[PDB]
DNA sequence: GTGATCGC
DNA sequence: GTGATCGC
């Protein structure tokens, strides 16, 4: 799908959106987890950089009465 | 610090 | 129990 190319721990990888499991903003800072092969991974990039895929998600998650 | 979590 | 981690 949508790819989000970010860094963590000098590693400047990726994701697809489709194995974010969760997303939250800290500011001006979009965070998030994924499933990393069979694992949970984190990653964060600013919201600029954001793809708008990445911001759909996250708007899903802030009208998200759970 | 912050939200949220992993890794120890 | 909580330090680093991510962008600011």
């Amino acid at each position: 799908m949508v790819k989000v190319k970010f860094k963590y721990k000098g590693e400047e990888k990726e994701v697809d959106t489709s194995k974010i499991k969760k997303v939250w903003r800290v500011g001006k800072m979009v965070s998030f987890t994924y499933d990393d092969n069979g694992k949970t991974g984190r990653g964060a990039v600013s919201e600029k950089d954001a793809p708008k895929e990445l911001l759909d998600m996250l708007a899903r998650a802030e009208r998200e009465k759970k």
